[PDB]
């Protein structure tokens, strides 16, 4: 736009001199509305099923954990520019040690049992469905007690935290429940010992009996006419810091979704990013206008603003995992649904 | 103080006529320390069992609450300048319609089954060691479906709302737990349509089960050398509402508290007034350091600053309230321990 | 209601007798709306004048404050259930020592100048207009360095304190303003070393001018044609914490009202009670329907949920104070507005 | 780490196919401590001073902001992964029109006068030492109503906001402070029209005078042996959103530090990153222990956990912002101060 001439020429030279970047050569750098690099995205279960087993046998440098990387971040381990998700396949009677780190995870497990993480000294045993825990800066290692695999998903806020630059990291018992358990996970209860609240839950594991019962009583009370629901055919729970109300951990959160054989939900745009596992079941995501089938085990990504909506042909179960607590926690969510 | 003169004695003339109370002849406005009028004082179960009986002979017009009433308020319905607590007895059959008022409330079951309080439309059940609540402003009637008498405690803030202006008061299904605890009472999830926070509780009913394996893993753990206990020995929960953390009602509390035969709790002074009530067992309390042996239903009444202790002979369980809440979010309260 | 026999005699005798107070012989301990002993009330400046002179004169035991007393509270020094407020007439060159009591209290100056109020070692100056806090558990004493006298009205939560068993008690610089001031008194502005959010207000004194000035730019606005005022013609500010937005104490709420001649302000029933003081001009007040002409200095107070309103003869300056921070807090605030 | 054979080969090459990136072949994606991309970067007023000038020579396609370009930023025009910082020259009587975006801003005049940006319709003077804000989702546009140029720093969240996918965006007065401030800069007052809390202030400027008036108090409080100062001869304040007492906008804090002649602050690795601009006065800052003289109007950036410390050599004013609310709202902070 400026006249092209010597002394333009010799400014932009100054420029690049003294790192100076010029807001008239660029517009792009404030969009009508998000428009991620990410790019939706879907990775089926019997693939990642596969080169998991062949990491087992080809690997026993573990560890052993499939980042799902998105297409369009460069070459980077992020399924988003918020979240890491990968598949860690833990052999027959394999550990790790026990480390820290600011950035907060948690792990969801697929298919095993009899694998426990040890969160801060506290053994949390890890089944099929459970959701497991290890805020930032607890220490955390595992130790798997039987001769067979388990798979589980690891879902970290690592982009987020290292495009932030908030990283930091330090270096036998198999009881049925763990501590923050037998304390935390009675309805309504609050032990006196714990009446100071916290920033991530101290519940070490949500498991699947709670998250399954929760969901059918929603079904129920549809049945019969009570509120519940929070769309038609739509079951849903939100995992939960129990001292706050809250989400689990600052920068994650966490849901599990069922939804009614024939059900399909409202298109939303929603501001940051959401992973979706399914659980069980059959049905599709639409992305983008975008229809793909959905089998078990499969998962994919939703960009920031990519309308999305699901159908369940059976009955769908789906565990959910975002960054919405960082974009509620800074005034930056917004959601659009069809017909409101 | 003032020289005794004619002119004196017409200045507080006038005052008299004016309204005006002069501070310098008062002192006492001011305590060095909270020193209430309502006193230390028990009731003996069996004493509340044979009167409310004779109640459900005498009186069928119910409705029929046996209200206890602190020796130094002044006649009044009372047990604490805050708190009511009464001891209604509900006969073989019988029903009340649905009122709201905006006092706070709840009902601890002593003994009996079998009985629905109806709150907002919403049967929830009632049963020996079941904390009900019915929040200020929620619509509340009940039903007894058996031939049984039922004897609850019924715990309100009616002596803070009398006192402060702040009361208003508005004019058959049988399900074995209620809509609020099928969607609520799922340890560490909550239902995407209940994503608003509340004021007061959103559980109808905090069932005896919950709070005994609760306690009872709090011991448990003591014997396995985790820190669950608050004091050694003594087990506890605080009744809570979920979406909060919080108290169940903005101006009362409730808890739990289980000790383990033996042991004996430092003395406190806490400012505000508390209620126990003996569920189980045998023991003793010192109020002012004076004891008074104990049995199961037993109830007693701590006002303010009195310097308390529990000592459990066998086990010794006691569900507590108090007004805590309305201290604690005033910043007016304190508390000594001994050693501490 | 009871069939009045022997048996029924021998019960109530019972009663009597073990401390119990049945419901059914009682219905006024719950209302069907808000309905204070305390009464609407005013109080004339030229008396609450003469007879603080007269103090003066007859009680050089000073100390000499004039307790504003309700009519409706049997005697007691309140002028409503949960407030005090007294006329506080201080002599030439008179002082206190240094006391802290929980209740908390403000200053608010009639008429006069030149005397400080050590608030914790630091000296905050008083005059005509000046708002000052001493917050629970503030030491405060004072001291006049002038041979004239000066009145301030003196607001504490007293009457709640002694209700609710809450009250503790303990046992000449003259710079221009305070450290508090200097400090917190610079708008949007907060200084490093105070990044610790408060329960009570840190700034010493509301000195007039800020208040005027305010209300003065909102009277301005409307004439401009812009938002500002809170009503038509009504300016109005509400004294605040500023670590926080909030109230200035837990307990107790101040504001500041300007109305323009001619201005009818809506009746309203608000729950919990307030005082006003004229501080300028001339007009009425009607409560319970009953107009009451109101000039420079007079006070009165409106229990909870009486109606009333303001009318603005000449400019109405008016300074509040209720106990609207005790019923917010505890979610029992209700407001009727005419037309709305 | 795995036997590089070619069934490893295969399965290296599936997982390219597959988008799949494993971690065994990553470890810098979890880093000791922060180590970021950002380098610590100094930019000369003298050099924007000339540049900005050059443009407006060159350039009458305003709009005219030099951003600051980080070196270690691959050619972004971000001062930080969180923060874009520019200058913007604005021209004898230029203007330009109305929009809003999601990302917070605000404008810091460095010298110039007799400009007004129109906030929400609000016309807010701008005037050396002024910060003003556009929150998010404000329309602001902005007119120059004299013959001369201003220069102001323009700091905006854009970098957190494309790299989070936050971004939105849409498409003659002079009053000598705006409603804003005639509503919102009295201090300790708030108006009872604004109630509500907001999540970025109601502040349109904070004046150059308030905050030199405050720095003064607290050095002259210093002298008098009060608290005041954050550290010995360091006063400090933080701009503040008056309804809530915390920071401008939930990205951004901004706070103005003056330091007496000979003060030497102690080394703090902060989480997160931070921009200062000499406002007045010489010094120096050391970063990564390299010290750097200082003049008026430079400019210069501490990427997250990089050591740094200031000295004054005369008495050095310095106006500073940073991505700290970021931070601390998701629990991410952590200080590092010497001898602590
Ligand atoms: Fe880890
Ligand atoms: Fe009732
Ligand atoms: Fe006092
Ligand atoms: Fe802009």
């Amino acid at each position: 736009q400026p006249k092209d001439t010597p002394e333009l020429r010799a400014l932009y030279k100054s420029f690049e001199e003294e790192s100076i970047i010029p807001l008239w050569t660029q517009g792009d750098l404030m969009p009508i509305h998000p428009k991620s690099k990410a790019v939706p995205h879907v990775w089926k279960w019997s693939t990642l099923l596969r080169l998991a087993r062949k990491s087992g046998e080809l690997v026993p440098v573990g560890r052993r954990a499939l980042g799902l990387a998105n297409p369009g971040l460069g070459g980077n381990a992020y399924i988003s520019p918020t979240m890491y998700a990968g598949i860690q396949y833990l052999g027959p009677r394999e550990t790790a040690p026990e480390h820290r780190h600011s950035q907060n995870a948690f792990r969801f497990v697929v298919e095993g049992e009899g694998v426990w993480t040890v969160v801060n000294g506290d053994p949390v045993r890890m089944s099929r469905g459970d959701l497991l825990l290890t805020p930032g800066w607890c220490f955390h290692g595992h130790m798997n007690d039987t001769d067979q695999p388990m798979a589980w998903i690891d879902g970290l806020d690592i982009p987020f935290s290292q495009q932030m630059d908030v990283g930091f990291f330090e270096f036998y018992a198999t009881p049925n429940f763990s501590r923050g358990e037998r304390l935390w996970c009675h309805p309504g209860l609050r032990p006196l010992s714990g009446l100071q609240n916290t920033v991530a839950s101290p519940i070490g594991a949500y498991r699947w009996e709670f998250t399954d019962r929760a969901l059918t009583e929603q079904l129920l009370l549809e049945d019969e006419g009570q509120p519940a629901t929070v769309a038609p055919g739509h079951a849903a729970i939100r995992y939960v810091n129990p001292t706050t109300g809250g989400d689990v951990m600052p920068t994650l959160r966490c849901e599990f979704h069922r939804l009614r054989a024939g059900t399909e939900t409202a298109t939303r745009n929603e501001v940051g990013s959401t992973v979706f596992q399914v659980f069980e079941g059959a049905g599709a995501v639409v992305m983008n206008g975008e229809t793909t089938k959905l089998e078990k085990g499969d998962m994919f990504v939703v960009p920031s603003w990519v309308p999305w909506s699901l159908q369940a042909e059976t009955q769908f179960d789906l565990f959910r995992f975002s960054d919405a607590p960082i974009m509620e926690a800074l005034s930056f969510m917004r959601t659009k649904i069809e017909g409101q």
